């Protein structure tokens, strides 16, 4: 595709479209390629990546076009997702590694919101570690479920609206999202908070619930989230994690979250333990 890309073998899937590990035959570098059958979302989603280009932890779009019966989008090659690394460590991260990750993730989320969009799908799978030198960097991906929360010019927030359906992953979804309220910034962060406790515990307490309907399991998850007080969810761990989640749940619909305060929370715990930010994650010490 594109006269300079050698399509490759599939390495995965996004919210829509499929992903392949190709090679930019001209620059001699591996890349990942997303394809969409001509006949529509790719072209729309590519325009969102284009608006995100530049940020720390935001993959770069190399090409976008059509080849035969497919519309194509090409990007730089990234490493394992956080879900994959977590699995490679026996689903056990040291306190030092959880804190290292928390810091960067709060940051990618802040960046997206800065661009008039809300992700609406924060999970370990949409966070990929870079390769090689870029191995100490956490990346964020997929803007297929993204929506503009404010007018690029007026910053006029979208109308508070109800009876909206869930667009994302139930396990990490916010309580308000469960109640059918329009999604906003606060919801992307609450999601991260659950992701961090998942890293400390191995799983979350509303994981593995069951229902006949996808719709009925989403509500059982809602019921259990609403029934698990934060001091219980975080027992046996540094108080900082409980403090973080309580902060997210108190945010108003069109409020702008205090990102910095959150990061500072974890940094202080980091020091009392005597840790250093050398990016030696648990996975790096493996032999
Ligand atoms: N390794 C790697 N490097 C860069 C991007 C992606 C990628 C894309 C993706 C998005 C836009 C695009 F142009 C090209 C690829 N969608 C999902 N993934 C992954 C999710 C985790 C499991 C493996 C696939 N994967």
């Amino acid at each position: 595709v594109g006269n300079r890309y050698r399509l490759g073998r599939k390495i995965g899937s996004g919210s829509f479209g499929d992903i392949y590990l190709g090679t930019d035959i001209a620059a001699g570098e591996e890349v990942a390629i997303k394809l969409e059958c001509v006949k529509p979302q790719l072209h729309i989603e590519s325009k969102i990546y284009k608006m995100m280009q530049g940020g720390v932890g935001i993959p770069t779009i190399r090409w976008c076009g059509a080849e035969g019966d497919y519309n194509v989008m090409v990007m730089e090659l990234l490493g394992p997702s956080l879900e994959d690394l977590f699995n490679f460590c026996s689903r056990k991260f040291s306190l030092k590694t959880v804190l290292l990750l928390a810091d960067q993730m709060i940051s990618r989320i802040e960046y997206i919101h800065s661009k008039n969009f809300i992700h609406r799908d924060v999970k370990p799978d949409n966070f990929l570690m870079g390769l090689g030198k870029k191995g100490n960097l956490v990346y964020i991906i997929d803007f297929g479920l993204a929506k503009k929360y404010r007018d690029a010019r007026t910053h006029q927030h979208i109308p508070y609206r109800e009876n909206k359906n869930l667009t994302g992953t139930a396990r990490y979804a916010s309580i308000n999202t469960h109640l059918g309220i329009e999604q906003s910034r606060r919801d992307d962060l609450e999601s991260l908070g659950y992701v961090l406790m998942y890293f400390n515990l191995g799983s979350l307490p509303w994981q593995g619930l069951k229902a006949a309907t996808k719709r009925q399991k989403y509500e059982r998850i809602s019921e259990k989230k609403m029934s698990t007080p934060i001091e219980v969810l975080c027992k046996g761990y540094p108080s900082e994690f409980a403090t973080y989640l309580n902060f997210c749940r108190s945010l108003r619909f069109d409020d702008k979250p205090d990102y910095s305060y959150l990061r500072q929370l974890f940094r202080n715990l980091f020091h009392r333990q005597g840790f250093s930010y050398d990016y030696v994650f648990d996975w790096n010490m493996l032999k």
